């Protein structure tokens, strides 16, 4: 892909973050505490799920980032309306404002409804993410492997400002508390 010139610094949101999530002082790194990190309650928090959105909404243009996903088990990734759902149990679909990937025990899946399989050869440890708000396109690339297409979400309905969506997964196993890290451009 040749999409790297609309390259955008984004920063994670702690007002938005699970109280178990740690952001780091840049704002380029979030991991899952062992506890609660001992922060007040709000409205913006996601509740069940160690989720945190960027700071940065997009309302046009083309925007891409790219997240350091290395050894995790389980993650979510992608971009979400600013007014999805924060508090309770909800599914990663564009009916519910989220256009996202993740891995998940061993196989990657795109988070349509219902889900799509993902054809992986090279498990990737870097993702790249583009969205063209105008064209209502949102695709995934494999840092890892030259840049290959993982998935494009295409005739894409935001119906809203998007914001850059994050989720470090729980840590259920003991092997899934590395960070994602927000790449240098
Ligand atoms: O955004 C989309 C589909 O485009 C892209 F995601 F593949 N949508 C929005 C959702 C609400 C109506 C049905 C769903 C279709």
């Amino acid at each position: 892909h040749h999409h790297h010139h609309h390259m955008v610094h984004i920063t994670l949101d702690r007002n938005t973050a699970n109280s178990w999530l740690i952001i780091s002082k840049d704002r380029r790194q979030v991991r899952m505490g062992d506890t609660h990190q001992n922060v007040s309650d709000n409205k913006e928090r996601f509740s069940n799920y160690p989720m945190v959105l960027g700071a940065q909404r997009f309302s046009s243009g083309k925007m891409y980032w790219e997240v350091d996903v290395t050894q995790k088990e389980a993650w979510d990734l992608g971009v979400c309306r600013d007014s999805v759902q924060r508090k309770g149990q909800f599914s990663l679909s564009p009916e519910n404002g989220f256009w996202t990937i993740w891995l998940w025990q061993d196989s990657y899946e795109a988070g349509t409804s219902p889900q799509t399989t993902l054809h992986i050869q090279v498990p990737p440890c870097q993702i790249g993410i583009f969205v063209d708000y105008e064209a209502g396109v949102v695709s995934f690339y494999n840092i890892t492997d030259h840049g290959s297409l993982i998935y494009t979400f295409s005739e894409c309905v935001f119906a809203g400002p998007l914001r850059p969506f994050f989720n470090v997964g729980f840590n259920y196993s003991g092997g899934n508390a590395a960070p994602l890290k927000l790449c240098p451009l």
